[PDB]
DNA sequence: TAATTAATTAATAATTAATTAATAATTAATTATAATTAATTAA
């Protein structure tokens, strides 16, 4: 009646490229998933609806893409999930990379150093280095990556199961 | 030279939503106006 599982990826890019299949294919294993589209904007941070599901959620699992670095909502978002993470760590983080280099995600270079170029005249100068270390620590646990030639199918397949083997077995 | 980082300066789309801007028309229905022809009646 709860959620065992919530996503995370960026707008225009992916959002029916791959997620959508891998999110419809995970219904099939008899578990409720959460994906939401709304750009919210209705404030600065939504409560009942992002801010329940997250405490709601049981596997956070994160899909960092080629342009997740720009959306103002994304970062701040993600910092929320890996800040609770290491409050309690019963829970888990299995991120999946994605057309990118696992290196230009623990040093914010290489595609980002664009986004972050501008990101520094409008906030904080503490607010961004607090970005910088959240985003790191993704970058350093397990995590498919998925090349150029890689199947986008039977990738599904298997990191499907991955997630409902820490359900079945519990 | 290429390459990128670093500081600064610089220039049309697209919807979001507020509003105003088109009588037009047809349907439903409302009142008003002219004569002609026919018969009868009075020079």
């Amino acid at each position: 009646v709860e959620y065992d599982v919530f996503l995370s990826f960026r707008g225009p890019d992916t959002r029916k490229q791959f997620t959508d299949f891998l999110y419809h294919f995970l219904c099939y294993y008899k578990i409720h998933t959460f994906r939401d589209d709304d750009e919210l904007r209705k404030g600065k941070e939504i409560g009942p609806n992002l801010l329940r599901a997250i405490d709601q959620s049981k596997i956070y699992v994160p899909i960092i893409s080629s342009g997740y670095a720009d959306s103002k909502w994304c970062l701040m978002e993600l910092a929320e999930i890996v800040r609770r993470q290491e409050e309690d760590p019963r829970r888990i983080i299995l991120p999946i990379f994605y057309m990118v280099d696992p290196s230009d995600v623990r040093h914010q270079t290489g595609c980002y150093k664009k986004a972050f170029r501008k990101h520094a005249n409008k906030f904080d100068g503490q607010t961004i280095q607090n970005w910088k270390d959240a985003l790191k620590k993704v970058g350093d646990l397990k995590g498919w990556h998925i090349g150029k030639d890689d199947e986008q199918g039977a990738i599904a397949d298997k990191v499907s199961a991955d997630i409902w083997s820490h359900i079945s077995k519990e």
